[PDB]
């Protein structure tokens, strides 16, 4: 099964998921000087006030904080998007060292981690249908750098002990994802894919320019998670990031000059 090891990592995924070599794969390097400001891009509308988190799950590749997406409670709109995209889950990708971990890069710079807030286009009714559409998902990507703690992340950090191993979940209600956002909603956007198998080319990527800062202690706790299940040899959940993929016939657009 696919993963992030030497024998099952990103360089192997194409054998089971040939789209791994597709025309709109993610992540990509964001070359800031080549991205073009698009004055027609609207500001993002992040409407998370009514978000209902439910559960946090270690799925063996990352941990997902899941939301009630059976109504328009937490939605992403605007920016490059047409229509309404419902928040379904967020998760992170992170490194074994602070100098790596993000999936997108900025002028080849890797951040310590990257947060993905995943939303699906409500016009497709369910996420399973949405992922079969070129505009099915919108993922808001937020870089993490190590410095000051992010207070709004601590509730996530502190539950990780209870989901150390693959397949463990814990109740995770009343978490406010607004506490994970940076000040600015300036962003880059481009059409891409899921960065994990099945690598479907269904994502409008919206990557915020402003990273959030998290503390070394916060990211160290991410790195204590396990890829393995309980009672199996311990493999630390670290470096669960896919590297940058060829941009091919795509232009990255910037919301800001
Ligand atoms: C909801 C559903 C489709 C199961 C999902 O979100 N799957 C993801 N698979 N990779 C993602 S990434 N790293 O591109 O945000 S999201
Ligand atoms: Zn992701």
């Amino acid at each position: 099964h696919w993963g992030y090891g030497k024998h099952n990592g990103p360089e192997h995924w194409h054998k089971d998921f040939p789209i791994a070599k597709g025309e709109r794969q993610s992540p990509v390097d964001i070359d800031t000087h080549t991205a073009k400001y698009d004055p027609s891009l609207k500001p993002l509308s992040v409407s998370y006030d009514q978000a209902t988190s439910l559960r946090i799950l270690n799925n063996g590749h990352a941990f997902n904080v899941e939301f009630d997406d059976s109504q328009d409670k937490a939605v992403l709109k605007g920016g490059p998007l047409d229509g309404t995209y419902r928040l379904i889950q967020f998760h992170f990708h992170w490194g074994s060292l602070d100098g790596q971990g993000s999936e997108h890069t900025v002028d080849k710079k890797k951040y310590a981690a990257e947060l993905h807030l995943v939303h699906w286009n409500t016009k497709y009714g369910d996420f399973g249908k949405a992922v079969q559409q070129p505009d099915g998902l919108a993922v808001l990507g937020i870089f993490l750098k190590v410095g000051s703690a992010k207070p709004g992340l601590q509730k996530v950090v502190d539950v990780l002990d209870s989901i150390k191993t693959k397949g463990k979940s814990a109740d995770f209600t009343n978490f406010d994802p607004r506490g994970l956002l940076p000040e600015s909603l300036d962003y880059w956007t481009y059409p891409g894919s899921l960065t994990t198998p099945p690598l479907l080319e269904c994502v409008t990527w919206i990557v915020l320019k402003e990273p959030i800062s998290v503390s070394s202690e916060q990211v160290l706790k991410f790195r204590k998670l396990n890829f393995n299940g309980e009672g199996e040899p311990e493999e630390l959940m670290v470096d669960n990031w896919r590297p940058a993929q060829p941009l091919k016939n795509r232009q990255i657009k910037a919301s800001f000059k």
